[PDB]
């Protein structure tokens, strides 16, 4: 079984797992929609009551499974809970990452194509009224992905977009087929410093922005001024816990698969804490200080919130490049932004496609080459439904990327800390750690986190069926594979 070569390499690979498109695309939108600073206070709390404990739990479950040669949740749930329903629940740990990747890699291909076109300078040229500049870029995006012009929910991606998607899939395959250390870790050691440097440069350049409508400091103040009145609103807590799940890759089965290659005796407490802290630094500091500060600097706080309500794609692929186009060297700055997004999306897509590869390797005894190639074939085939059927991405992100991840985090917490045991799980978490988990977190993992998640869950066109029917089929397919494994 493969193992990580260096501890720093493991930290950077886990950071690349956590640091992705969400940090720079969803967190600005979710923070601006929930009142700026009024969203930051619960988010941090959700990081302390939900994020870190589930991170440690997934690390421990991954290492525990990998010690016995099982990297995926169908087998790890059965190890922690000897029951067929445990395998059925673990099938979600393969279904969620695959379905998520099916469109995540397409968005990553978007970022790659935009980076290419901005480096070559094949960008729209607006004339010297905000709509006068936003419309050329908007249409620029609409021609790339093929937004429907009429009532039919049919997408028509450009040939360049399809070729760039092929290239993105090829890059993911070239990274994954080389293995854990020689592929994921080696690429992480290069991509993470690049990501941080690009994010820091963009943060500085955006902080240097100022128009008669405001400054980037105004956006930073809007994002960092606490509003204790909105602590009463449950929707802020819903958004905060959901964003924590999305940014820390919790409930996607990826952290478990990555930790399954950590050796039996290696540390998981300090390592996972450092990885989560790096991701939080990148998203909260760097990711949050690019889009929203520039939007506030060019339009003010109210118009920036109104633009953020339009969606993550509209802010990341239309509004920010249009804003950059009004500054000296703005095309190159947009190229830097899209290259940052592409490296983030790549370091996340390899991580969310690794679970299926690990399942095929451990449970069906497929070689790494065959496993990577078959996973790539499945993802590339299924991605056409997202590429051509409108709102299929929305359905996949709702069922697998939103409901599925939260329910799966709750399920893994219940299986590890209630079914498998509380003292056993705690000792497995703290075994071999450079530092020890604070004792209070025990009562956070056993009582506070599941009750929090349950309370928040409780308080929380026909073509959609086309997507649903498909992804359900995928689940069945995966189940059949599990069945075959059990018969082998
Ligand atoms: C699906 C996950 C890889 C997403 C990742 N946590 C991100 O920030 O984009
Ligand atoms: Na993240
Ligand atoms: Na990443």
């Amino acid at each position: 079984r493969e193992h990580w070569a260096t501890r720093l390499g493991l930290i950077l690979a886990m950071a690349g797992n956590a640091v992705g498109l969400c940090n720079f695309l969803r967190f600005p939108v979710q923070a601006a929609e929930n009142g700026g600073g009024a969203f930051m206070i619960p988010y941090i709390i959700a990081f302390l009551l939900v994020g870190i404990p589930l991170m440690w739990i997934e690390w421990a479950m991954g290492r525990y499974g990998g010690a016995q040669g099982h990297g995926t949740t169908p087998a790890i749930f059965y190890l922690l809970w000897r029951n067929r329903f445990a395998k059925i629940l673990g099938v979600f740990g393969l279904w969620i990452p695959l379905v998520v990747a099916i469109y995540y890699v397409y968005i990553e291909s978007w970022t790659l194509g935009f980076a290419i076109k901005f480096l070559v300078g094949l960008v729209p040229e607006p004339p010297p009224d905000p709509d006068s500049i936003l419309r050329p870029f908007k249409e620029f995006l609409y021609s790339y992905i093929g937004v429907p012009k009429g009532d039919e929910p049919i997408l028509k991606p450009s040939l360049f977009a399809y070729i760039v998607f092929l290239i993105t899939m090829f890059i993911n395959v070239s990274i994954l087929i080389r293995g854990i250390s020689k592929g994921i870790e080696r690429f992480a050691k290069i991509a993470m410093p690049t990501l941080f440097i690009l994010a820091v440069f963009l943060v500085i350049r955006v902080f240097l922005l100022e128009t008669p409508n405001g400054t980037a400091a105004d956006g930073l103040n809007f994002l960092w001024t606490p509003d204790f009145e909105k602590l009463k609103d449950p929707g802020v807590w819903i958004a905060a816990v959901g964003q924590i799940f999305f940014t820390l890759s919790l409930g996607f089965g990826a952290i478990i698969t990555y930790a399954s290659y950590v050796r039996k005796d290696q540390d998981i407490v300090l390592s996972g804490l450092t990885a989560a802290t790096l991701n939080e630094k990148a998203e909260v500091i760097l990711g949050g200080s690019i889009s929203i500060p520039a939007a506030v600097a060019f339009f003010g706080v109210a118009n920036a919130v109104a633009i953020a309500k339009a969606g993550a794609f509209n802010l990341g692929f239309i509004t920010l490049p249009a804003i950059f186009s009004q500054t000296a060297g703005g095309t190159f700055l947009g190229f830097l932004w899209f290259f940052l997004l592409f490296f983030a999306g790549l370091t996340s897509s390899i991580a969310i496609m690794q679970p299926m590869i690990a399942f095929l390797e451990d449970e069906l005894k497929l070689s790494r080459k065959h496993a990577v190639l078959w996973t790539a074939a499945i993802v590339f085939f299924s991605a056409h439904l997202v590429m051509f059927l409108n709102k299929s991405l929305d359905e996949m992100d709702f069922w697998a990327g939103t409901i599925g991840v939260v329910f799966f985090g709750l399920t893994e917490l219940i299986i590890f800390f209630w079914i498998f045991g509380a003292d056993k799980a705690w000792e497995e978490i703290n075994r071999g750690g450079i530092i020890k988990v604070p004792r209070i977190y025990y009562y956070v993992m056993r009582y506070i986190t599941p009750a929090f998640l349950a309370v928040l869950l409780v308080v929380w066109h026909w073509t959609v069926w086309i997507t649903r029917f498909y992804i359900i089929g995928l689940f069945l397919f995966l189940t059949f594979l599990v069945f075959l494994a059990e018969r082998r």
